[PDB]
Formats: structure tokens, C-alpha cells, sequence
């Protein structure tokens, strides 16, 4: 019914069948729509791919921006990482799809996708920079620190198992402990 | 020495990086390399075998890179060498890595097997370095699999944002990551 549910179903199908191997015909059948209705309401597989990517990235950006406010930089960083991982898990299929079709978006939509990813990274940098300035974090290359944190969260799409024992959030909480305190002992 | 066999693999790796593995035909490679399709089949038997050998070349070189680190006494220095050797190798053989990452689903089961076994081996060598650090009390008590995954994530994610074009040195980035993961973000001493 709602465009949102359709996008969700499409994302699951793309995740199971693969975006390239999924035909418009497949999408219509799985969604309970005639091909005609799908073309009229969505135009193409690319438009469906774009809206899925948009929901995922906008939801992620919002999930992280909600931690940018936390007073304690250490706590802000932890909430950012945990929110990111939780959102990733709850919307797993949207993230997998988005990875199987970036090169298939129109030019302007690819720019929009990059802008959103840049925004999420900027919010993380703001948290780190604030922590540095108010002496909560050691002076480090913020740009690299953020890339490091994002690498840990984003690379999860390559190994995390949705029906596994651990919740992405718990994984993220351990990554936070690791990145905050480091590996050395003593101090 | 670069023989016809080697040129085919390096050139294929670049073409796959430029066009994508799936969108590149045996016909495409043959013409790009100035050889008949017959010559390609004679040396590799199939397109999949070419992708397989490119992956092996990248993974074997990577695995060797991390074995050097296992020989470093000081766990902290062993971790740094592992990370830098990984990043340096990645950058010098960039096209092979771009080919391997995307092609995974395309390999035959047994090929994917020897390949993943090399990736797992690399992850296991890193874990051994971290575990020794925890055992010798050099590193605090941390989940070894998770710490190893954290490090590999930093190094492998580079395959998506590192620009061979830019001036930044993959190994220097790896050094900054080592400092970060070893000491942490918190201001402490």
C-alpha cells in the first residue's frame, strides 16, 4: 500500500535475489502489483533503488545527528556509533541494496548520496573535534579518526549476520570501548 | 620478469577495475591485450580462472605481508608492521584488490574456498599478534576477534576511499590508524 512498504519489500527482494538479477517483472509479482502499476508509480528499477538509498542514508544521518547534541563527547561518540549500528541492523536490506546499485543511480542522485554520506561523516567529526577541544580526547587527526570509526561501522555490512547471536549495537559498543581506550595496558 | 601470462593478469585486473568484472567479456580482454580468445583460454581455461588467479595473487601477497609481522618480538611493533605492510601492498597492487573484492560471488565454490581460506589465514595471523599482546600483558584484555576485525575494517575499507590519484600514502594512513588503535582517543597520559 504505502510507498514505504513497497520500498521495504523491494529492498528485501534485492537482498535475496541480487539487484541486477531482479527484473521489473519480479518486483511486480513479489509486490502484488501489475507491471503497469509499478512503471506508473515508480518509473524504473533505478528510481526504486534511489528511494531505498535515500531512506537508508537520511535515516542514518538523522540517527547520528541525534548524538551530536550529547554534552559529554565520549557519550556522544558512543551513541553515534550505537545508533548507526542499530539503524543499520533494523534496516539491513536497505543497506545491502544500496551497495549493489550505487553505479546505477542518475548523476544528480549519486551527488545526493555522497552529500548524505559526507553529512554523516561531518557530524562524527564535529563530535570528535568537540571532544578534542574540551580536553576529553587526545589530539588526533580528526579526519582520520572519523574515517577509522566509520570504517569499523560500515565494513560491518561485509560480515555481520542479521540472525547471529550478537546485535550490531553490542558490536558497536565494543568498537567504541576499543577506539576510546586503545589496546595498550596501564593507561 | 613479465611474461605473456603475467601481462594478461595485470592487464585483466586493470580492465576489470575500469569496466567491472561482469561487464568485461573474454572478447574484450583478448582485444585489449592483442591476443586471440584462443590464446587467453590456452593460458587460463576460463574467465573465472583469470579472476581466481588475480585474487590469489593479491591474497597470497597480502598473507605473506602479515607473516613478516609475526616475527616481530614487540607486539606493538608487530601490529604496526602488519598494518603498514598490508596498506603498502594494497596500494602497490590496487587493481588486483579492486578486482578481488567485487568478484567474490563470481568464483566457483572451490576457488572461493582457497581464496577465503587465504583471507581467513590473514585474519588469524593478526589475531595471533593481538592475542600475544594480551598474553604478554602488553595489550589490555580485549576481544581478540573483535579487535582484529576493527583493524582489518580500517585497512580494507580503504579499498573504497583511498585514491591512488591523491598524494596521501596508504602506509602513512595505516601508521596514523596504528597510533589511534594502540593508544585510543581518550586523553590519558
Amino acid at each position: 500500500t504505502t510507498r514505504d512498504r513497497i520500498l521495504e519489500e523491494a529492498a528485501k527482494l534485492f537482498t535475496e535475489k541480487g539487484y541486477e538479477a531482479t527484473s521489473v517483472q519480479d518486483l511486480a509479482q513479489a509486490l502484488g502489483l501489475s507491471k503497469a502499476a509499478l512503471y506508473h508509480h515508480f518509473g524504473s528499477k533505478e528510481e526504486i533503488l534511489y528511494e531505498i538509498s535515500l531512506l537508508a542514508l537520511k535515516g542514518l544521518v538523522a540517527a547520528g545527528e541525534k548524538a551530536l547534541e550529547v554534552a559529554d563527547p565520549k557519550e556522544a561518540l558512543r551513541r553515534f556509533m550505537e545508533a548507526h549500528a542499530r539503524y543499520f541492523e533494523e534496516n539491513y536490506p536497505f543497506f545491502v541494496t544500496m551497495l549493489q546499485g550505487i553505479k546505477s543511480l542518475s548523476p544528480e542522485n549519486r551527488l545526493k548520496t555522497i552529500a548524505l554520506r559526507d553529512r554523516h561523516e561531518e557530524n562524527l567529526r564535529a563530535i570528535l573535534r568537540r571532544g578534542v577541544e574540551q580536553g576529553v580526547f587526545r589530539e588526533v587527526d580528526v579526519a582520520l579518526a572519523g574515517r577509522a570509526v566509520l570504517s569499523m561501522l560500515n565494513w560491518m555490512i561485509r560480515w555481520f549476520r542479521p540472525d547471529g547471536p550478537m546485535r550490531a549495537e553490542e558490536v558497536a559498543r565494543a568498537y567504541h570501548d576499543l577506539i576510546l581506550r586503545g589496546l595498550e595496558r596501564g593507561s
